[PDB]
């Protein structure tokens, strides 16, 4: 296994993403991009980025906030995640700055890229899908989800999986539909896996100990959201 | 680049690929004093780059900074005066990005991260005050026909450097006025300071293409060019003696 910082700034801002690669495999291959959760770029979206690598895909965990930080309460974050909601053309446009960051490097196979993410950042690898970037698919993992533009018609390339909690309330039911009718719109290959009796961060075992509501860790719906991305990735780059 | 090494270094900054030029002379060992280069708006081209390849000559690691991207250089001032002015209008997010190339200079092995510098023509001359005004800790800054930016108050006391700014006597881009603001800021904060003013001599007197402009404005002056580079120099060796 190799990690490797791959720095970059922003409006001047230092950010300091982490690019894995499992030198077991050999030859360029597919990258995916590895977005986390709004705290921003921890152990959680790293350890992710360097199980995808073992399966055989270039990923790069995206440090979110920049100089590699974590916050531990959303209290910290939320300024920051506010005004990207509030400027999407802003948003996606450093979305589509760090996909072509992974592209660029020498063993990722530009044509053949992914993205998934976790709570926000499921939010931002949609975002990016809805840019037009040439995705070949993204998995959203307990994301709340922003409401369609209709300027965004036609525009996913991707095939698109969302995992969701079934009683997640940053993702309730009327917007998560609205949502659906854009994809079934557009005809884009979109699947919803929901699972019972599971809220926000069902991913993340921090979630357990988190003192804001709907937030709880479930290992099976983790588990299987999990296989059903690379059951998805596994058909995209075959 | 004549018998210099020449590296490019590339970085990532607002989504693009910036391919700045690190110019050494490798006959000389060890670390050495480093010198940002900053081009005038056009962008990075033969004229700083001949320039950072000068100073590895004199014994300094040189980097010539890609201000546009992608080794862009631009023939019309139209074309760049939107970016510019933008970075006029938030001198804080500029400053942040002048202080990321300082540090991208100190980190190379070669560089002598205690002992910089930093030189500009035109818009680079107002890139080297601003890293200046920042507080980063360069030994000297030379700026050649820079127009350069009014000062702030909340930069008072924070200039390291020791300044020269060479100057034509006649450049419409940097009037008596603005000039004399900013040499009253470095005189109230005790910089040590020195003006080089050529008397009939407009902008980009250091540039053989500023001729070929078409411009009431600019023109190629090789005494006032020759005059300014040993003054700074003269600099140079005082602070990296
Ligand atoms: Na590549
Ligand atoms: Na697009
Ligand atoms: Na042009
Ligand atoms: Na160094
Ligand atoms: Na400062």
């Amino acid at each position: 296994m190799h990690q490797q910082p791959i720095e970059t700034t922003e409006n001047g801002q230092r950010h300091i993403h982490q690019f894995f690669l499992d030198e077991t495999l050999q030859g360029p291959r597919p990258g995916v991009l590895v977005f986390p959760e709004a705290f921003g770029l921890g152990d959680h979206a790293l350890q992710r980025a360097r199980r995808l690598a073992e399966l055989g895909y270039a990923a790069l965990a995206v440090d979110i906030h920049g100089e590699g930080r974590e916050f531990q309460d959303l209290a910290q974050v939320r300024p920051a995640i506010l005004a990207l909601f509030g400027d999407r053309a802003a948003w996606r446009a450093r979305l589509q700055a760090a996909h072509e960051l992974l592209r660029a490097q020498p063993q990722v196979d530009a044509a053949r890229t992914a993205a998934i993410g976790f709570c926000f950042g499921g939010a931002c690898s949609l975002e990016l899908a809805r840019s037009g970037a040439p995705l070949s698919a993204i998995v959203t993992f307990h994301a709340g989800l922003q409401p369609p533009l209709e300027a965004d018609a036609g525009k996913i390339k991707a095939k698109v999986l969302v995992c969701h909690g079934a009683e997640d309330p940053l993702m309730k039911p009327e917007p998560l539909a609205a949502i659906l009718a854009e994809l079934t719109r557009d005809k884009v290959d979109w699947q919803l896996l929901s699972h019972g009796n599971v809220v926000h961060s069902f991913t993340n075992p921090d979630a357990d100990a988190r003192g804001a509501p709907g937030f709880a860790y479930n290992a099976g719906a983790d588990r299987r959201s999990w296989a059903a991305m690379q059951g998805l990735f596994a058909e995209v780059f075959a």
